[PDB]
């Protein structure tokens, strides 16, 4: 059909069909005469598979000759979502496929929807290891992704009478075609047991064993015949574990528990045993497959030429100490040589700066459970401190600051500092944030080591986020500038040549009409609601989070309400207002947004005198597949967090991308977005972090902004008194307390400008032309954003690798 | 290279090549390269399996059309050990893959090796099931078997200091090619809740629910195109399952646990929680299959006719009332229908006398777990006493012993009671044994419905058992009479015409001895264990249990030791002795057995005065696939159960088929072996069950054979002295104090004539001639126990369905 999905030849087209009917019959034991959808699925992703294997082989043999060096990525998330079109995008298969479905009497559109996501993530941290790994791969670096394979994945969010319930994301219940397993390669993981002290060194004795089979999954680079792997494990009993007879059999279950569910917390630290146990195992596993792969290339002197371990945050910190103890208790290498190949190896990236988020770890859980780790994690301390002392003498507070060792009523290990002190480079993910850590949290290891600090600006994969999820928009753009955009989004620039084209202008305002319209005939099909497609469709999707002020949009929202309810005959822009984001289980204050919003969209959604010109809908179960059918259908991207909260941010990049234009504080990405568009093509608004700073200086006062604002007042009286809730009159007591006397996160404060600026994105919504005009000098200038740059910048500038756009022989 | 595996065609070779290829590439993703031994059984494992897949789908679909009577085999064991070379076997692919392989530069039976057993059962009855299949597939019999999926089979066997250890039979762990996972024919299975009773009937309500996930494994029949299917249930939880968070998440494992592990237990009853709930969720989700099957062809009339339901023990029991519930309950049948339905589509098998193996259902457990099943059984009982009470006036005993429901400290349901009612036929499993249901335990159940009890003497399988294991032996045989006997094992009476045959002689002898050969290669490459090929080999395997009899073996073995200790110098013919079973591990008698069995081989095999003349080996780890090993190897098959407790035996059968002799008492299908081969072919000693009862009408007084046997009591002073456990003197004094004081099984009483009967048996050696002309009289007379002969038995007198030779279009 569109050009970018690639070529539907002859050949091609019957082989597929000859395949797809192969596994119909021989893998999935079925006939036509009783196969249903989910069948043709299967057969589907079975046949689309085959295509990889050989790819994937080659890839992996071509590093074993040509030995460059490895890039490990370590993450306890990978947020990978649907494979099937991902795959078939980036093989240029699409097009072929698409025939031979059709001819076979089947809609692939249809057998997609089938697919359940790889939700091993929790939000923005596990998609951007999943569009790096894109990246990374599409760039023909030798990398491999490491993690663990949960058998249940972020819970399904289920609605019911407006509060959230979960359920458990059971999505290996009808297999997954995409993972290999590899039980050949199983390795053991040690816990517990004691340390010993001997005449050749410390040996770690008595331990408990855990088994970590691994799984493969192939990831696939954009048409350069490279396919990496992303090496996923598993917890495995041994066969003597508790080893009366059917209880123990049955306690295997406690050794297997580890790799069970994905802890569901966004920005949030919970210092549970079980999850240590989860970052230990990720890490032994991988440090392990590392050395053997380095041994199968006794000299680890050129360990760090080899290898690069990159640490997704301090979730795998204790490669650290790992990596120390196998140098020096099993290699046999002297302290300070094993010091200086693990701080050539490591780098860590730091993801936020929310103190709730940073990861201290209890003394008396790591004494138990990595009794040699923590003996080891003194002596780094120590070492360092020793430094420490040497470049500002007497400066004992210093000391304190900057010990790994936290004193206090339990004393604690700070894995930030750990990962700083054992990393030879450091980095944030956007140049506000990479800033701030220096200037604040991190300002005492910068003055110390100012060498080691980086910044890394975040970005999406352009295949995911806009050919795979826009083939709409990503035709348009190939019809004038051709196709080497998609490996290459700085070309993107181009399009401000036709930022005065009537014919572009069109074209870009239909695929946007065309896309509203897709996704309004997708609520009504799936969960019976109805849109108005001529209305703004105003968009804030993203986990729940005070941080993140889902409570301020709400505010908007009730505003607009009550306006409307004031002056009924006057005319405003009708707007679709969609929340969508999981709150974490645990986490009061976000489950009672959920329930606000749902409260909010039942009067909101009722009331007669409103009628299409407003309507308030929560997107249930975001996730992967879902912001692959909203994004594209955004006029508004909501990106309104306090001044340096938001690290960086990404959804803000995918709607930038698909043509929606951004409201948004100077926080994270949103700094950066602005400067490349331009400041007059986004809709800033609110505090900078400067004013966050003076006004906590000052002491934040939410009643002067109650006093003096009466539009406000209106709406907390309304929250208070019960009229969104008039059976339970006090239910968002709670929400109106912190508003008024413990908000961290100053919503108040940011009220007046955030709506005065709303009313200006309506106004130009009024002017369809200069709208669009403004959207296409957004697309245009989004190219900084592709993962692809990123990628580059780590693998120059931190592991020391040169990225390649070189095809591998097909 | 052998006439019996069939035709290496050119074609053949040439398609089973490129298709394992395909398989190690696409499906293992591997190259030559890197392939291992493993990877190579899999590529061929996948290329066989693909040969099947046409002809599964084929016989469903003829099934569908023809709408035959369906029978349904229930069980909670179903012991089928490896598929590979089966598969090979009834497809007539065996010299074709053999010739594949070859051309690739590897060995096939090398490959074979690799493949883990299903260890699916504990020992005879599971693998009686798994010999029904494959006969009932070559037969072309509509049959299905249902059973439970265990993650862990029977326990792997190491022994360790001479004791045995247990280990988890993880067989899964390199996956299962054979079977297909149907997640989409997933069934609800309820637990616990509480009896309603409304206006229209009573009403199950508040129960647990556990999901019932089928998995299907092909059964091939002999080369007759016809695959018929065993279907097992896997337990999986609801996703909204106590559904604070992660908890409720790995607490999933609570309603998983059901399908974990097979409980390890011969021919003995534990009365656990887990065993009743694995007993129903077999029970409930196959009565919904089957009810599904059955409206897809309202007027359940017709149901008997349709269907068949088979009750391998008492184990399925609860499929009465689950009938019952079902018909009653959900399609609101009136009670005297639904019973009438009922009874005649269920059938009975006993498969044991022992009082301890019988099932005995606390009414507390059932209350709770099942609480309308429980009511339901109360309903069957009033009205079965009632029945007996109009047909036996005034007997009140009888009723109080034929009552479904015991009374004492707990109150206890009788499953066998429950099925004798329930069922339209009820049969033993040997003569012998079916006799004594009618005159015993069964006694007043038959007097009130005589026509109910019939025999069904057990078989095995030839395929396995001879064509597969003794692929000499039945090649011999061909040479002679063709091929036809391998379908119609009563063919092999042709062969009492070469009884005088030289050629034949030799033959048959050639084959025994080439079979000891590759056996002692067998021992000393995996065990590295060395013994005398040209000794007689002594065999006794089975599960180890009192009334089966090891421990007489042991004395026999002693008795030798001891006379040679006495004679040095004196012939007397060599023997390898070899035991082997596995023990309950909750057993302590048959782990002491064990022990003895290795204390007895520590001093034996050491002696330098015994030499090669004696020596005594525990076969580790007796299963299946050993079976397949051993069997064909032994010259001396030991069949010395007490009479009366072996019910049939079916090793017995396995051994008469591959040319070993047996010394055996008259119990069990002994007695029907022996009338087949005639008795002077058989080695028979020892009390019969008249005898039996005429030592316990006096009372059974070990001292009295001890007293008057001197060879026996220096026996019992050796091990009470601590000849055979010098470091630890008092170690088998269990052993002793059991055989003087409380020997339920008489060991002493045939000790004499066993010996006796011993001599005659080294006699008989000493002329290879003479021995091997017996031998094939028994060969030429095993055909009554093929299991084909079994099932055209249960197939037109229990069944009501004719049995089929014909083959189906290929
Ligand atoms: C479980 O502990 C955490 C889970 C998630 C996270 C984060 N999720 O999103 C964050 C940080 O990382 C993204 C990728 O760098 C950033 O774009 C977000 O701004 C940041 O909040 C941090 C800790
Ligand atoms: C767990 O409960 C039981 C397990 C096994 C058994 C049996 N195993 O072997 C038995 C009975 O059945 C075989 C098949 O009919 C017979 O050949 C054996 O004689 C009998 O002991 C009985 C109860």
């Amino acid at each position: 059909q569109i050009s970018v999905r690639g070529l539907a030849g002859v050949e091609n087209v019957t082989e597929l069909k000859k395949n797809f009917n192969r596994h119909l019959h021989f893998t999935l034991v079925k006939d036509r005469n009783v196969a249903t959808p989910r069948d043709y699925y299967f057969a589907l992703a079975h046949t689309v598979r085959d295509h990889l294997v050989g790819r994937w082989i080659r890839t992996q043999q071509h590093y074993y000759e040509k030995d460059p060096k490895r890039i490990y990525y370590l993450s306890l998330e990978f947020y990978m979502g649907r494979t099937l079109q991902n795959t078939m995008v980036n093989l240029a298969l699409e097009n072929a496929c698409d025939e031979a479905t059709y001819q076979l009497g089947l809609d692939m559109e249809e057998l997609e929807e089938i697919e359940e996501d790889a939700g091993l993530g929790n939000g923005g941290l596990g998609r951007l290891a999943a569009c790096f790994l894109d990246s990374m791969a599409t760039l023909g670096l030798a990398a491999y992704g490491y993690g663990i394979r949960y058998e249940f994945g972020i819970f399904n969010q289920k609605i019911c009478g407006g509060w959230q319930m979960e359920e458990a994301d059971d999505w290996l219940r009808y297999g997954n075609p995409w993972e290999k397993a590899r039980p050949e390669f199983t390795l053991p993981v040690h816990f517990y047991g004691r340390v010993e002290h001997t005449s050749q060194g410390a040996k770690w004795v008595d331990t408990q064993v855990v088994l970590a089979m691994p799984y493969d999954t192939p990831v696939p680079g954009y048409r350069n015949n490279v396919v990496n792997t992303m090496r996923l494990w598993s917890a495995k009993a041994p066969n003597d574990f508790n080893l009366g007879y059917i209880q123990a059999v049955l306690d295997r279950n406690l050794a297997e528990n580890i790799s069970r569910v994905l802890y569901p917390n966004d920005n949030f630290f919970e210092g549970k045993e079980l999850r240590l146990k989860q970052e230990y195992f990720v890490v032994a596993a991988t440090l392990q497959d590392i050395i053997r792969r380095f041994k199968s290339s006794t000299n680890f002197d050129a360990f760090p030429d080899k290898v690069a371990i990159q640490l997704n945050d301090t979730h795998p910190s204790l490669a650290i100490p790992e990596l120390m103890r196998v140098l020096v208790d099993l290699e046999r290498l002297d302290w300070d040589k094993a010091w200086e190949v693990t701080v050539k190896t490591c780098a860590y990236t730091n993801h936020t700066v929310l103190p709730e988020a940073l990861e201290r770890w209890p003394v008396h859980l790591l004494e138990t459970l990595l009794p040699r780790h923590l003996q080891i994690i003194y002596e780094i301390n120590q070492r360092f401190l020793n430094r420490v002392a040497a470049a500002f003498p007497g400066d004992v507070d210093r000391l304190r600051r900057m010990s790994l060792v936290e004193e206090g009523a339990v004393k604690r290990i700070n894995m930030a500092h750990l990962c700083i002190a054992g990393s030879h480079a450091v980095n944030g993910v956007a140049r506000i944030h990479s800033e701030i850590l220096k200037k604040t949290i991190f300002k005492d290891f910068y003055e110390l080591e100012p060498h080691k600090f980086q910044n890394k600006t975040n970005g999406i994969t352009p295949r995911r986020w806009l050919v795979l999820c826009n083939p709409g928009l990503a035709e348009i753009i190939a019809e004038r500038i051709g196709e080497e955009y998609i490996s290459d989004l700085d070309q993107l620039r181009k399009l401000l040549s036709y930022v005065d084209d009537e014919a572009f202008i069109r074209d870009v305002a239909k695929v946007k009409q065309e896309n509203k319209l897709k996704f309004a005939a997708y609520l009504e099909r799936e969960y019976k609601v109805h849109i108005n497609p001529n209305s703004l469709f105003d968009v804030q999707v993203k986990r729940i989070h005070e941080y993140k002020r889902q409570l301020l949009n709400c505010l908007h929202v009730i505003t607009l309400y009550n306006r409307i309810k004031k002056e009924p005959n006057k005319f405003v822009v009708p707007r679709t207002v969609m929340i969508g984001g999981k709150a974490a289980p645990g986490y009061h204050m976000a489950k009672m947004i959920i329930k606000l919003i749902t409260a909010i969209g039942d009067v909101v959604n009722h009331d007669p005198v409103v009628g299409d010109r407003l309507r308030v809908i929560f997107l249930e179960n975001y996730r992967v597949s879902l912001a692959e059918k909203v994004i594209p259908a955004a006029d508004l991207s909501e990106q309104i967090s306090t001044a340096g909260t938001e690290a960086s941010g990404t959804g803000n990049m995918k709607f930038m991308l698909n043509g929606a234009l951004t409201i948004g504080t100077m926080d994270g990405a949103n700094v950066e977005m602005a400067e490349e568009a331009g400041e007059e093509n986004f809709f800033i608004f609110g505090m900078r972090v400067e004013d966050v700073d003076r006004l906590d200086q000052r002491g934040y006062n939410a009643q002067e902004y109650y006093d003096r604002i009466p539009e406000l007042r209106q709406i907390i009286e309304q929250l208070s008194s019960g009229f969104f809730s008039p059976k339970q009159p006090d239910l968002f007591k709670d929400i109106v307390n912190m508003l008024m006397h413990h908000d961290r996160f100053k919503v108040f404060a940011d009220y007046e400008e955030y709506v005065k600026c709303q009313e200006r994105v309506s106004a130009l919504y009024k002017n369809p032309r200069e709208w669009t005009r403004m959207v296409i000098r957004n697309i245009a200038t989004s190219g900084k954003f592709s993962s692809d740059r990123t990628i580059a910048q780590y693998a120059r500038e931190i592991w020391g690798v040169e990225p390649s756009r070189q095809r591998l022989p097909a």
